[PDB]
């Protein structure tokens, strides 16, 4: 029941405008407005071609883009959104204050004081978050087991089947292992 | 009353990212995220130009793409969605487990055991599906009636007319066959 | 309170697929599916570049395109939609049976029998429609005052103005007339 | 709680149609319809490439674009929308009658008679507006603190932090301040 | 597809307040507000027990009652609402001006001038209405077919059957006539 | 995820009006309109006090009551509604044609011809329904474990419990069994 | 386009509970919760029969009652709601602080300081309100002219017709004047 | 921004049906269905007059009642609903398993094992809850200030005002304070 999938996952074009809370990348003829942390905007230079990994949020009366330097960050954004009470604006505020690397450690360390330093986040609030996602921020194995659970399998069920595929083909990809694990799992 | 029509029916561009449950095709300047079965993702190679026949799902708070190698598969996806209780994720799960060819036979054969092996599908569930669509997976003759049918007509009426036109002009194409018929039924 | 304005008013690209009830035009990299009457689809040829004047319909759980050879037809489509009880599909059915020219006369003539010939349209239904829009299917003076009225003005004020501008620059474009008339009405 | 952010902030392409209340710019292959004042449409020439800074409005049953020559104007549009009772059509009507420069002075002067000259705007109406936004139509200190306040801070804290930064780098820019002020504000 | 069915079809209690556009009937302990034409309100007397045949309108953000002296009138109200463009307030305005008997003749006569005299109704408007419902304002025979008709049948089918039953049992009531017919069409 | 619970489950008052498709029961001072099959309406007599077991349906722009002679029938109504494509009106049509007893056998027998005899029900439609609910139309042990499972428990835990309580108080009511079994499962 | 009409306009029963922000009146068997100012609650006494003139607010996910000692107050409540930015809770807060009589003068006097004394109301806010409704807080004439405008007539049009009716029947009611004015206005 | 207020806060009538997951109380002529824990249903006896303190939940497509023996319990129900992820069915499940007294201690003790004993509640889930409301399950000073805070005031102001009042009338009641504190707070 975990909410994850949007449509526009990045925008690449010429920077038309760099503001303090967003940017305007022109892809094709369209100027998309993507909001962003100053940290992100910082690297941007009007007149230059640039790409931002974006997350798209559609609501009944809204259709907005949030951009980031890379996928890891964007993904972090989405994660933040999962905590109830934490909305896009909020999440952006936190990242604006604490870059992805920092914000990640802040949570994993359990560092609450750092979080309260972010407007909108109450003492109680900081805790819930750290709880919700301290343990949420070539391997091959953990990648493929991770995915089989999304297709609605179990942890154990998926780990059995995975060791199995690798037990037979060690030098296999993270993809051909997936298909071999599934072609295996549909009996 | 059958739900069928979307807007983005395909995306062609450069592959920016190949994941385990989706891909990112960059069309124009935009990186569209389309979800896909590993089977589909398998053929894809980052840095290469590629095209996926997609189905688009819009909901109040969501706007998602599902991609597939070809039209037949994508159409199969839509079909699956018709069964109540069966949602996009579910349908993708099934195709992820059983490729289109396989999944098709699984239904036509009536093969229930195969279906239950798909997470989220209960014994009762598998049956309903097989029921709902065992008989749903230059012809010229049947596509024309199929058209008329969706224009909200009836299977004798539009059958008789298609029959009638293919009778009088033999070197006629599925579409000229379609217009000719429509000219008749609007009682010229 | 009359509903009129959408966003995608046309699509130009390569025809990827011509079906019996729609087409797939590829603009940029995107393959847009626009539905269409066989009459319209008829002219289309896969592999060829083509343009369709489209009407866009967005609903909570839907986002669809309807395409047409020209603006006059597309506009007629929208009109049809205005009649309550008449939905996009219905409207398309009617045009599929009666081309724009025909369908227009069918209404203006008041020809009800022709309309009932269209699935979904009952006897009662045909009448309401003919009622609703029998009187609804280089000029210059008329278009401008109409636009102004369209902004909430009063035909007299809007004639005074227009007549003024046109008297001053007889060879005026309809549009310059519009600017030049409003430039007047703020005083 | 102030509503501000959309997605399509401009459209650049070839002008396909210039009407009296809108234009059709073709970006990529798509013809986007953006509504506009005759004043704006005036400068436009079919067959020519053009760009309009747009504001996008999405509602349950609607998805519309409004275009303008530049950012200042488009922003003014959004502002007008903030006044309750004032909708997109209305706001467009006012700008159609009074160009941005004019319309701005009209409000700052407090000139009510001018506003009532716009259909849909009652006497009472004109006042509310002038009220709501008479005081709303290398600087550096201010821009910066404005931003923070937007990130949810308080004018006190935002300023305090800021003098503190610019102290340390009088040389600073409007953004390089912003970050340092955020570094600062994070108790680093 | 015709919209007809609500929940509160009447309110009986003590009149607590008689206004110019509504009344407050207290049923049980609850004071229901039902709106009404002065014509209707006219008969009402505060402190007295009274009953109004009501029509209930629920919308996302609204839950309102409209009351009338009798069923025929209330039903007339609903009818008016069927015409698109005609809302509850409008319909109440018309009845407020023209009592049910009058308003009925106004339509059946086709009398357009009378209708335009009602605020909100334009010349074009009056016509559409007269069109839409000039032919819409122990019978035993027609109520039975009327029933079947709303059960989603057709006017020959249900006509033939009603015909057929009234033929074989003569001392039969509109309802026994209804069941008997339904027993037939479910192909006993 | 199964939709079941409403608020007005019955109405008792004086019959003010008996029509062909509904009745008006006056409870307290309010005249509630409940729709009903002629079969149901048949038994009703204006001027008499009567009670109808009702199902309530609320939608954004609607608030309607459907009434029935007894609980078993009303419940059957709800069931019918579960089949997608089958709306309140439809469901009422079916019951109007086939009384509860009949309509129940029609499904359990699998009798499709009978169902198509009902307007709005297509051949395809009849089948789906029979599929969906052929196996869906003083016990004691069964009702309790079922309720417990109904709260998310596991038949085994819920049998252990029940069996325990019933072994201890054989003459137990189904309900006391329920309390006494849960009083157990918190430990 | 002015929003005014609800359904439950009062509740009369036995007071079951008197709290600090609401009360529970039991009408028939139902305990309705109506929210109220302490000022209002003050007069209330549990175990006693009481009546509160109520305003009902229904929203997609809400159905709430607000009660008041009399109609004038309740009506004032509704008025407050008309100011955008001012919600039920807010309006109640203001009345909780300033009784109807007081709150009325506060607005008519134009007294802004008094309004800012109410939590949630900013300086800017207080002004808008005073603006919006300073001129909004047996005559016979003004009553009946007031009503004809709601039926969608004009001020002048309605005043002409009204003087007319009274010019002919001075000793007429505020009601028989209304019908005589309308029976007159439908020509 | 805390969600609290409904309309039907109790139902009193004759018990028409006692089930395993709900009851049917007939108030006036209406049979209201209120859902309840077996614990609660236990005390109920068909044919008898009874009262349940209820909480009402209205959603776009739903309108449901949940009943409880007393106010403290019903309030506890609402509380549980505040935890995101915890819905009416869930909350009812927990109370069904753990009576109000028990369930209260379970949280205040911080007893997680007990909570996981409730279907739908995961390990992670139990923690969040205990977190969210361990400190949430003639006094006079406090009640009073609580109220004000509810009217939008700030704990500082609310208290300050309050000591100031009770100073002037040590004798005061929880409400007669409230008003005076509001008199006060209005700068009288």
């Amino acid at each position: 029941g975990r909410g994850s999938e949007f449509m526009i996952a990045s925008v690449r074009g010429e920077v038309l405008e760099v503001a303090l809370d967003h940017v305007v990348i022109e892809a094709a003829g369209v100027g998309y407005r993507v909001n962003a942390t100053p940290a992100t905007l910082a690297t941007l230079r009007q007149g230059t071609e640039a790409r931002l990994i974006t997350a798209m949020i559609v609501r009944e009366d809204s259709m907005t883009l949030y951009g980031f330097p890379d996928g890891e960050t964007r993904d972090l954004f989405l994660t933040l959104l999962s905590v109830s009470g934490v909305g896009p604006r909020l999440a952006m505020a936190a990242l604006a204050v604490h870059d992805a690397p920092a914000l990640r450690q802040v949570l994993a360390d359990g560092n609450v004081a750092a979080l309260t330093r972010v407007p909108g986040i109450g003492k109680r609030g900081a805790e819930r978050m750290v709880l919700e996602l301290r343990d949420k921020v070539h391997a091959v194995r953990s990648p493929v087991v991770e995915a089989l659970v999304g297709l609605g399998f179990a942890a154990k069920q998926a780990e059995e089947a995975t060791d199995t595929v690798l037990a037979a083909n060690h030098d296999a990809t993270t993809s051909s292992a997936l298909r071999s694990a599934l072609s295996l799992l549909g009996k």
